[PDB]
């Protein structure tokens, strides 16, 4: 998966329970 910050290609695609805005960002709607 990627980090924080790094580009994502999906919000399954973040590490932790970070989701895709671009970035691996944490949103404040969980994706997961």
């Amino acid at each position: 998966c990627a980090v924080t910050h790094e580009k994502c290609s999906d919000d399954y695609d973040c590490c932790g329970s970070l989701c895709c805005v671009g970035i691996c960002a944490k949103t404040i709607a969980p994706c997961k």
